[PDB]
């Protein structure tokens, strides 16, 4: 079979990922370990076990590294600096996002005005969900520390009413300190009460369901301060350039944090099975999960084209239902194959170097390695 330069980098991506998971980011061993080693700093007691606090950090992330702990955003940007290289790949991190217009238009117009034979295009895709607040907290200002509390709540203090966002930012509601002791003092003593409760913001009966209601429409009429939306999944997808008149080809690449890796995606096959839905199949099927208002087809649509493979039945199901409505943004590139091809080769050979005679050997050695250097890293930091 002869490809073109732009299915080759496909190809390489996808078998080198199938055989050499982690080592795909290109980072030394011994980089990979201090970083380990510095992050688990702050969890160890300084006062206590010295020597077995470590070993316990250790441990962990000797876990981990066994454990789907790739994020989907990790893999999306390894693809891209893959793909793009060091610099075009920040250049393309700061490009803005577009929403994908209501049936994909948007997208599918792109992809109606590029060649198939000239271009090879990479997409990437971020998916978030509207996550409001639904709790409010009273509390009186002696026990709040705002930098402690946990977010996405609306606090009610004697003299301030707050809601701290998902980022941890603090925003004064607009009461003043009169109108917080009135309303403090007509609710009660729960830890939480609600803010989304029927028949409690609509048709209120109890003094503290007004005061609560009350709360409510001030939070809503000053909505637009805020933003709600969080994120969800990421991922990306490559469209290689075509031969003659074959047909074009789109490649959804993606890791899911907990669930999969990149690698598992691609030992599984499921690009290749995605693929062959074509991509303004796919692209119609996204936009659908951006604009329902159905659960069960939102928690269909997600499930069929983001869980790992052989998981479509259960993946957003129950308590892992898609609720929350959901938006699907994106933003597209080209690609320099022989710049990608050279970029898998030098990772190649960042991979050769490694001692072992099977893949699989290799990675057990930068593993070890890894494990080593965050030891010596922990002793070293902690005078051991």
């Amino acid at each position: 079979k002869l490809e073109s330069p732009g299915f080759m980098v496909h190809k390489k991506l996808k078998s080198m990922s199938q055989s050499y998971g982690v080592m795909m980011t290109g980072v030394p061993a011994e980089v990979l370990g201090q970083m380990q080693a510095e992050r688990s700093i702050p969890s160890i007691n300084k006062t206590g076990n010295l020597k077995q606090q470590i070993a316990k950090e250790v441990s962990k992330v000797c876990h981990m590294m066994t454990e789907p702990t790739q994020s989907c955003g990790q893999a999306s940007n390894d693809v891209c600096e893959l793909l793009l290289g060091k610099i075009e790949a920040e250049k393309f991190h700061f490009t803005k996002y577009e929403a994908l217009s209501a049936d994909g238009d948007n997208l599918k117009n792109v992809l109606e005005n590029t060649a198939p034979s000239s271009t090879n295009l990479l997409i990437r895709f971020e998916i978030d969900r509207e996550d409001p607040p639904i709790v409010l907290v009273k509390t009186k200002n002696e026990n709040f520390n705002p930098e402690t509390a946990v977010k996405n709540k609306i606090y009610l203090l004697e003299n301030k009413l707050y809601f701290i966002d998902k980022m941890g930012n603090l925003f004064n509601l607009g009461p003043g300190k009169k109108k917080c002791t009135q309303l403090f003092n007509a609710i009660g003593d729960s830890a939480e009460y609600s803010l989304c409760d029927p028949f409690v913001l609509e048709e209120p009966e109890k003094p503290e369901d007004f005061a609560i209601s009350e709360i409510v429409d001030i939070f809503n009429e000053q909505k637009e301060r805020f933003d709600f939306w969080i994120g969800s999944h990421s991922f990306t997808i490559y469209i290689p350039q075509t031969l003659g008149e074959s047909p074009r080809q789109f490649y959804p690449y993606q890791a899911y944090f907990g669930s999969h890796t990149l690698q598992d995606w691609f030992v599984s096959d499921k690009d290749e099975y995605l693929s062959r839905i074509g991509i303004d199949k796919y692209i119609e099927k996204l936009a659908v999960l951006g604009k329902t208002t159905n659960t069960k087809e939102r928690s269909d649509i997600y499930a069929e084209f983001f869980s790992k493979r052989g998981r479509e039945a259960f993946f957003c199901a129950h308590l892992n239902e898609k609720r929350q409505p959901l938006r699907v943004k994106f933003k597209i590139t080209e690609i320099n194959p022989e710049l990608a091809l050279k970029n898998l080769q030098e990772t190649q050979e960042f991979i050769d170097t490694h001692p072992g005679e099977n893949p699989s050997d290799k990675v057990e050695n930068y593993r070890n390695r890894a494990k080593l250097a965050m030891t010596e890293h922990l002793e070293s930091l902690l005078d051991i």
